[PDB]
Order: C-alpha cells, then structure tokens, then sequence
C-alpha cells in the first residue's frame, strides 16, 4: 500500500526528444514518424517574442535554418509547415523509437505526466494536473520549451501537452500537439492573465477515497449532503461545482469503500468549513487535487505498461 | 522556473525489468549483463513468509524451477546463487539494454527515484527519501517486490534499492543491490519496529532554499542563530542535528540566494516554534524534507541525462 504522486515510466518518450535549433534559439522537439514537432517560438529571438509575426518570421526561414539533433546524429530537415503553435518540421529519417502514439486535448482537471528536458535531453519526470484555469504548475527552466506531457495506455503513449511558455506570475502554458494553446494564452511575450484558479473538487474527492483506503478515516462523518448544498459550500471555497458526471466517475472508489459519494461530500464539506485542524492526510495538510479517480484506481490496482 | 518533486527518467531502468516466478511466487528482477537479481523471497509462499529458512528454501530449488521473462523473451537459468537477501539469477544472455551502472548503499536522508513495477512491468515512477529510520514511504502493492531504487548520472545508473517488504504500519523496507537490508529489517513477515522517524533537516533547508528562489520569502527573518542553538532547537522537534557537513552542502544554495545558513537556520528555528500559523511554502502546508541539497541545485539548473 501506500500513494504516492506518480509518473507514468517515461521510456517510450525519452526516446521521441530531440534538441531543435533555430538561430540562436534551442528548445525540445518530439520527433514522431519523420516529423518533428516543436514550438514556434524558436523562431523568434528575445526581442521577437514581444510582438512576434509568425508568419513573416516563418517565411525568412528555410529547412536547413532548422538545426535537428537526436543524441549525436544531425537529423535532415526536408520541410516545414506551422500548425496553429506548432512547428511540423518533416525530417527524411522516421525515429525507430516512434511508440504507438495519440495525440490528445485533455480536459481541465486532468493529469498527465511531464517529461522535462533541456537540449533534447530528458531531466525529470514529474504528474501535473491541468488546472481549471488552463495554466500548470510545472518546473520549467530556460530551454525547457517543447517539453512534453503525456499518458500512457498500456504500450500507446497519449501525448497531451507541449510546453511554450512561463507566463509573468510563474505559472505555465502549452498546448496540444496540434498547437492549440490551452486557455485564453498567446506565444508572445506579454503581460496575460490566468482566470481565477479553483480547485478540482472531484480529484479531492477521489484522494479522499485513495486516503481512506490507505487507512487515514479520521475525516469521514456519518453525515450526509446534497449536491445542492455540497455545491453552496463548495462555490465559497472557490471549488469547482461537482456534477452529476463527477459522481458517476467516482463510482467505482464509492463501491470499494462503502462510502457513499455524498457522504464523501459531505465529508469533504466539514473539512473546508472546519479545516483539518492540525492533522493530516496521506502526509499532507492541505487537501490534494492532482489525482483523478482514474488515478487513484490505477495507483491502487497497480495497472502496467 | 515553479519546483516540483521530480524523478529521473526511468528509461534506462525500464530496460532491466524482468518477471521472475519461482513456484506460485511471482515479483520483479533486474537484469543486468547476464545477471538476474531479484528479492529472495520469490523462493517463499505466503506460508513461507512468516518464518522461512532460506538456505534449506533454496536448496530445494533448481535452476529451472525459475521462470526469468523480459517482456515476451523467456530468458533461460543457467545458475542462481543468493547473496545476503537478493538471489542472483545467472541467464544465458547479457541483457543488450543494461545501462553502465554502479551498486550504491545511500545515507539516510538522500533521495532516489522508484520505478515501482508488477510482473516485470513499470507501472509509475517516482521520488523517495531513505528517511532517517530507514524506512521508505512508498506505493507498493502486492506485486512490487523487485522494484528498485536508483539516481542516475548522465549516462550511469546508480541502483541503490531493491524493494522487499510492508512492516505492519505500512511503511516500506528494503535492501541495497548486494542484497543487505537498510535498517534493521529482515525478510520475514513478523511485526519489525522501525526507529523513532525524524525530520531530515538539512533537506528542509535546501527546501527552504528552494523556495527562497522561487519567491517564496515570507519566512525569511533578519535573525541569526548559531549551530548549537538552531541545534537545540531541533532536538526539541524531532530534527537531526544539523553537522558542519550539511552547512558545507548548502554553501552554494546560501551563494546563490545570499542567505547564510544560519541564517536560514534561525527562520527555521522560527518555524518550528511559531507552526507555519496555516500558510504555506511552495505550495505545501508542512516542512518538506525529501529534496536533498543537491536534488534542489540540480532541479534549478536543468542537469540532463
């Protein structure tokens, strides 16, 4: 027993990293089949990223201004196109490493493991959640860019995030691997405002059942609540509202525990109003919410890949 | 920038992670060259466990009752040997994915990344600490045995940890690669008492450190203290004493951020004896002390592997 924040095994993903160089611009590519895909950025100097055109600043740019490097071996660019924030930099040699792969757009709330890398070179590996607000709260130095987050389905690697940005207050943005930036944030170097940020009501719900399950039940009352007032509550502590889908994905961590989802709720509800007072819960005093109900039941049923 | 507990790439472990059976006993070995190790206990039924002879257990077995299995390849036994508490599988093929590599008995206190893995399979991966009892709080199920340990150095893998056992209170106990047991644990289902767990104070600094470099500053006081006195203290709140050793370690985090470690000692000192009165720290609502030194300069320079 025990949980623990965990990240998928970042093998398969290792593998795709590569360092892309434009100028003097280097950041991470992943290279999937013969293409690579990157942030647009690295086109653009310091001073580009102010007020970039990307498109003028695309078209001064040819194929052999693209520096590919997969550990020692230069890969050959032989085209490139820009979709939406992303740069598709088609190169003559597929990777042999390619895994099965989807690209994905996850939904807020959602977690996914990061792969941090520098150079085309991996460092860390570390679980995020997708925060309501489209923003992550990542660790993300210079050259950090192109970094990917991802989940893994037994051998198919779900790539989901791509690393662009640290907006000014040190919270992070990216997109899909199709360039779509998650949230309302530019690739521009700009003052830009990350909405209000709430916490994910149904992934505090799901660690509070992978609590109980690891024997921390000190928390839980008898009492009970409606969605309705549970709401209320919730609404006041800056909580996401819990849905009638929410309840349904916890599910199956209600049925393994006995406990009811509302009274969990109501559980969690005594906890916001009354804090925890001092103690803790699966060793943190604040109440998580970067565990899906997914999660929890991975973690506790120990799924591979 | 942000600072997230964060694990090596597990990609060069993966590589070495087979299934070993041996009767009805299924958990994880790691293969490296033509080399098999793997908990002794794959050898014990559940019977077994609560009061095994493992030399008459072995001596009863052959080199075919050992299923090794490396994805779909079915590795043929061609020796076993046990040393202290891992056996030691010899295979008639090298594995061609072992990393260079080195065996390392860590101190309590520092960190290492868990590829936690069932049926030879990696399941997740994340950052440990040897805490100062040691004990590891980890996420092992049924299953897990074999999982290992390990920090990695650009290209070399240090494996300093094979899982082995739950102690009735659910924290972890294991062994370094030459099979000796860290801590005063044995590989027999019996109640183990684990030393008093105390709070590793240097890593609180170094923590402290990092969120200093972050902008989290509200802690920082103008006192000082001296190393006695911060020492005292400590004592008091369950910290080991800080040595001269661990103010060495963090000189270059007290270079960087201009911040003395004593002191950061005295702010410390301050939040021992005050309680954090309910903010937080980079996020966490308690001390955190499983970032080394090290583990905090290398998350804010971006070393890569």
């Amino acid at each position: 027993s025990g949980f623990r924040k965990m990240a998928f095994p970042s093998g398969k993903v290792e593998g795709c990293m590569v360092q892309v160089t434009c100028g003097t611009t280097t950041l991470n590519g992943l290279w999937l089949d013969d293409v690579v895909y990157c942030p647009r950025h690295v086109i653009c100097t310091s001073e580009d990223m102010l007020n970039p055109n990307y498109e003028d600043l695309l078209i001064r740019k040819s194929n052999h201004n693209f520096l590919v490097q997969a550990g020692n071996v230069q890969l050959r660019v032989i085209g490139h196109s820009m979709q939406n924030c992303v740069l598709k930099l088609k190169v003559d040699t597929a990777n042999p490493k390619t895994p099965k792969y989807k690209f994905v757009r996850i939904q807020p709330g959602q977690t996914f493991s990061v792969l941090a890398c520098y150079n085309g070179s991996p460092s860390g590996v570390y679980q995020c959640a997708m925060r309501p607000n489209f923003t992550i709260k990542g660790s993300f130095l210079n050259g950090s860019c192109g970094s990917v987050g991802f989940n893994i389905d037994y051998d198919c690697v779900s790539f989901c995030y791509m690393h662009h940005m640290e907006l000014p207050t040190g919270v992070h943005a990216g997109t899909d691997l199709e360039g779509n930036f998650y949230g309302p944030f530019v690739d521009r170097q700009t003052a830009q405002a990350a909405g209000t940020d709430t916490t994910i009501t149904v992934n505090v719900l799901a660690w509070l059942y992978a609590a109980v399950i690891n024997g921390d039940r000190w928390f839980l009352n008898r009492f009970t609540t409606t969605l309705n007032d549970f709401n209320l509550v919730a609404m006041k502590y800056n909580y996401e509202p819990l849905t009638q889908d929410h309840v349904d994905i916890l599910g199956p961590l209600s049925a393994q525990t006995g406990i009811a989802v509302l009274d969990m709720c109501a559980s969690l509800k005594e906890l916001l109003q009354n804090g925890m007072n001092g103690r803790t819960i699966l060793g943190s005093a604040l109440l998580e919410d970067e565990f899906t109900p997914f999660d929890v039941v991975r973690q506790c049923s120990g799924v591979t890949f």
